[PDB]
C-alpha cells in the first residue's frame, strides 16, 4: 500500500556542532537531506515524511525546508542522539497501522523501484530490508590482531530503507527498550523477537551512506553519471 | 626493507573473453593494471613484480608491458583461474626468503606509506594485512531470509596488500592445498595453520577494488580528487 517514512538525522555520521550537520552539506548546490527528501516527495506511495532531528537544529531544519517546495507532508520530530531512540520517537508519530519505512537521511540515492520492491515484501511477510552481497573478506579483529575470518558465502551488507508493518516494528522497539538492547539497524530488533523474521531485497551498490568527505566525492560522481549510458 | 610483490590477475572481476580483462579498462586513459603497477614500480623497496596471468592473455599482457616503460623487473607467470592457486604459482617464483606482498591487480589506490607500514609489521610478526572498519550492518542470509546479524564491533573489511615472510606464506599455501582448504584471502591461510597469526594495519576507504562500471565511476572521482584539498 502507501507508507509513511521515518528519516532519522541521528546515526548519519559523526556528530557535528549545531547547525553544521553533515546532512546540510551541499551536493550539486542542494543539501544531502534535500536530495533524500526529494526521493520520497516524488514517490506516489509516500504519504508522509517524519524527519527526526536534534531539537537544537529545529530552526535550521525549519529554515531549510521553507526554502524548497514539497508536495508531501513533512513532520519534524525532536529525537535523541541515538539513532534507535530517534527512530522509535518517529514511529510514535505514525497515526495509523500501515507500512512504515525507516530510511537513513544520508542515503540520497535510493530508487523508487527498490522502494516498491521493499514494500511488496513487507506487506507479505512483515519486515524487509535492502541489502547487497558482501564482496570483501570480513574478519573479526581484537587490538589489530585477527581473531577469525567470517565465512563469507551468505553475508550481506545492509542498507536502508527498511520496511515493516508498524505494529511489528513498534513491538520490536518496545521490547528492545525494555531490555536495554541496542541494535545497529531496525531489522535487528525484529530479529530479537520470538516470531521475528526479516526478508531481504537485493539493492544497488550506489545506495551509499554519505558520512565522510570521501563519500561526498563518490556521491558527486554517482549524480553526474546517473544522467547517462550505463555500462553493464 | 625490500620485497617482491605478487599480483594476481585472477579474482579481479568477472571472467571476460580473452583480451577484454577488467584489468585492461582505461581509467583516465590508462588500464587499471597500469595504475596498480605504477605504485610498485615507483616504490623504492619493491624489487620485482610477479604478475600472474591467464595463458590465453599472455600476448595482451606482453603487449601492454611493451607499451608502458617500467624501472622494476616484471615477471609474467601463467596461473590458473582461481586466485588462491594463482597466487601460490607466483609465490613459487620468488627467488629467496624475504618479505612478499600479495596485491589485487584491481586495487590501484594503495599508497606507499601504507605499504611501508605493512612491511614493518610483517618483518616484526610474520603476517600483516590492510583493512578498514566495517560501517554497515552485516547479516547472514539464506534464501533471502535473515538468519543472523553478525556482531559489528570488531568487524573489519579486508583489502590488499597482504604482507608476509615468504616462508610462512608458502607453508600456509602448501598446508591449505594439501588438505583442499580454500580461503578468500592469503591471511585466511595463515590463520588456518596451528598457531598462525595475522596483524592488521588500518587502511583507507579509497583503496577500492575495481570490478564494475560503478567502481570505475568512483575511481575516476578518487583520481580527480587526489590532486586536491581533502577534508578530515
Amino acid at each position: 500500500m502507501s507508507y509513511d517514512v521515518v528519516i532519522p538525522a541521528a546515526g548519519q555520521g559523526k556528530r557535528m556542532k549545531a547547525g553544521r550537520n553533515k546532512l546540510f552539506i551541499e551536493l550539486k548546490g542542494d543539501p544531502v537531506i534535500i536530495h533524500t527528501l526529494r526521493v520520497f516527495d516524488s514517490h506516489r506511495q509516500c504519504d508522509k515524511i517524519i524527519l527526526v532531528i536534534n531539537e537544537q537544529e529545529r530552526e535550521h531544519f525549519q529554515q531549510l525546508l521553507s526554502d524548497y517546495p514539497f508536495q508531501t507532508s513533512i513532520e519534524l520530530v525532536a529525537g535523541g542522539d541515538e539513532r534507535q531512540h530517534s527512530v522509535y520517537k518517529g514511529l510514535k508519530a505514525v497515526k495509523q497501522e500501515k507500512i512504515v519505512l525507516v530510511h537513513d537521511g544520508a542515503r540520497p540515492f535510493i530508487k523508487h523501484e527498490q522502494i516498491d520492491e521493499l514494500i511488496a515484501e513487507a506487506e507479505q511477510t512483515g519486515a524487509a530490508i535492502l541489502a547487497v552481497p558482501v564482496k570483501d573478506t570480513i574478519k573479526r579483529v581484537q587490538d589489530l590482531q585477527v581473531s577469525e575470518t567470517i565465512e563469507r558465502s551468505s553475508l550481506w551488507a545492509v542498507q536502508t530503507p527498511q520496511a515493516f508493518r508498524l505494529s511489528l516494528l513498534m513491538k520490536a522497539h518496545a521490547e528492545a527498550e525494555r531490555k536495554g538492547f541496542l541494535g545497529t539497524d531496525d531489522a535487528s530488533l525484529v530479529e530479537q523477537m520470538e516470531g521475528g523474521s526479516v526478508r531481504v531485497v537485493e539493492g544497488s551498490y550506489t545506495n551509499i551512506k554519505l558520512t565522510t568527505p570521501d563519500d561526498l566525492t563518490s556521491a558527486e560522481a554517482i549524480m553526474e553519471s546517473e544522467s547517462g549510458n550505463k555500462h553493464v
